[PDB]
RNA sequence: CAGGUCUCUCUC
RNA sequence: AGAGAGACCU
């Protein structure tokens, strides 16, 4: 992706979109009980922790575009992947505006406690001033679709979250692009069924992990991915995507049977317009991180990508022996023979992709189930039942979370949730964690899940 | 102060 | 069916 032009909102006739500059995050009662190196992201340019220019850091993920049109390696990949999806028989018919707004069995409803985005966000209109979960009225939507139409600008906001202090130093906070509700709807009307299939079938057929549950899915992955493991993260995946991939996406959608006017919407997220404060900018390429289908389209593009890279990098590759699951830019894959990921990253560079070890190690080492990760979690065979696999969120990640809060009101829920992550690291670590929670007044007040109840409840999922 | 997922908690 | 929250990915 690459920013094409930037114009004053005076010149574009775009309403200013301004967001909060102070974080909700406050140290918690547990801040000094546990060790941690994270602090809230830089939200304002006059942040004293800054060592570089904020806004230039913010937008530096737009590294540019390489390809615009697929090459032969990428065409082949797109058609291999689309053939794989054919067996899912996706309903390419348009989803009803009702089901699009209020969801189905395999698709959540539009998030009503979230901004309606441009222009509503500046017109003081919330999503609930238009949508209503009880009525399931759609008519108020239709009037509004007609009024403002589609292809409405994305509202750029900086993301409130804990980041490493290196990334605070360098001001590399995360950008998200608030989608206008109109676009959200129309995309869900076009692809809601595809969403449904993908959510219902995490695994190696969709090649997506969206809609998986790590407590049960982790035991299937060593079976889903047999052979030699390999894995990736990207630095700045979303913005690094050149339009080629979006073209390649189009081919996939055409092949599985989308109409041409359905497939047309892909250029509307390839080529986007964004308002950040008092300016308007154009982005060519780059996934609007924050549109409908973000995680799915990322995951779909990833599947195209891996294949394209394999067959451009290595002789004798047979993509039928490829197993990969992807969650956005997260990849866990396997092949009958060890894959040299340093060479795939080389090829990645030529497509404008910056690829890294999934651990953000400084080099690519052998990947096996004892060091593999996915969605931050590791893989730990249960000591009693070795065929059942624990998802292991690192204690130091859990430690980072617990040290802050956006609202101490939820301390109970927050701590309980972390506990449900932490017990997979086994009895010893969990009581070490619990003891530490207990060593502060507020911890002794909290309802903390018993280890053996957790384990028994995990066992009975099977 | 976005798009999604999973899970938990509280209700009716 | 409604209200919280935490975590994950962009
Ligand atoms: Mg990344
Ligand atoms: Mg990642
Ligand atoms: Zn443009």
């Amino acid at each position: 992706g690459e920013i094409q032009w930037v114009k004053p909102n005076k010149e574009t006739g775009r309403l200013n979109i301004n967001g909060p500059t102070r974080t909700k995050l406050e140290p918690s009662v547990f801040h000094d009980v546990f060790e941690g190196n994270k602090e809230p992201a830089v939200l304002h340019s006059k942040d004293p922790r800054l060592e570089v220019d904020f806004e230039q850091a913010l937008f530096s993920k737009y590294v540019g575009n390489t390809l615009y049109e697929p090459d032969e390696y990428i065409k082949e990949a797109a058609l291999h992947y689309a053939n794989q999806l054919k067996q899912l028989d996706i309903d390419t018919s348009q989803m009803s505006m009702e089901e699009a707004c209020y969801g189905t069995e395999n698709l959540e409803a539009i998030d009503l406690h979230t901004s309606a985005g441009y222009p509503y966000s500046a017109l003081g209109i919330k999503k609930r001033d238009i949508l209503d979960s009880t009525t399931r009225d759609v008519s108020k939507m239709k009037f509004y679709m007609d009024k403002y139409g589609l292809d409405l600008p994305y509202s750029t906001y900086v993301k409130d979250e804990l980041r490493s202090i290196d990334k605070i130093k360098k001001g590399k906070s995360r950008l998200i692009e608030a989608s206008s509700l109109n676009d959200s709807v129309y995309l869900r009307m076009t692809f809601g069924h595809l969403y449904e299939t993908f959510h219902a079938n995490p695994g190696t057929v969709t090649g997506s992990a969206v809609g998986c549950n790590p407590d049960t899915f982790w035991s299937k992955l060593p079976i889903l991915l047999p052979g030699s493991l390999f894995a990736f993260d990207y630095s700045g995946y979303d913005a690094s995507l050149s339009p080629v991939w979006f073209r390649a996406l189009e081919l996939v959608l055409r092949e599985i049977g989308y109409s041409e006017e359905a497939v047309s919407l892909v250029e509307g997220i390839n080529h986007t317009h964004h308002v950040y404060r008092n300016k308007t900018y154009c982005v060519l390429g780059g996934m609007p991180s924050g549109c409908s289908g973000t995680s799915i389209f990322n995951s779909m593009i990833n599947n195209i990508i891996i294949r394209a890279l394999l067959i451009k990098t290595f002789k004798g590759i047979d993509l039928d022996e490829l197993n990969m699951v992807a969650y956005g830019d997260d990849v866990l894959a396997s092949y009958p023979f060890p894959i040299d990921c340093l060479e795939l990253a080389r090829t990645g560079k030529e497509y404008g992709l910056t690829m890294t070890p999934a651990d953000k190690s400084p080099c690519f080492n052998e990947v096996n189930w004892d060091n593999a990760t996915f969605l931050k979690r590791g893989f730990l065979p249960d000591e009693q039942f070795p065929f059942l696999i624990h998802p292991t969120m690192p204690m130091k990640e859990i430690h980072e979370s617990i040290r802050w809060t956006k609202d101490a009101r939820n301390t109970q829920d927050h701590v309980r949730s972390l506990c449900l992550l932490a017990w997979h690291n086994g009895k010893q670590e969990y009581e070490k964690f619990v003891s530490a929670i207990r060593s502060v007044p507020v911890g002794k007040a909290l309802a903390i899940p018993n280890y053996e109840n957790l384990r028994r409840n995990w066992l009975e999922l099977f």
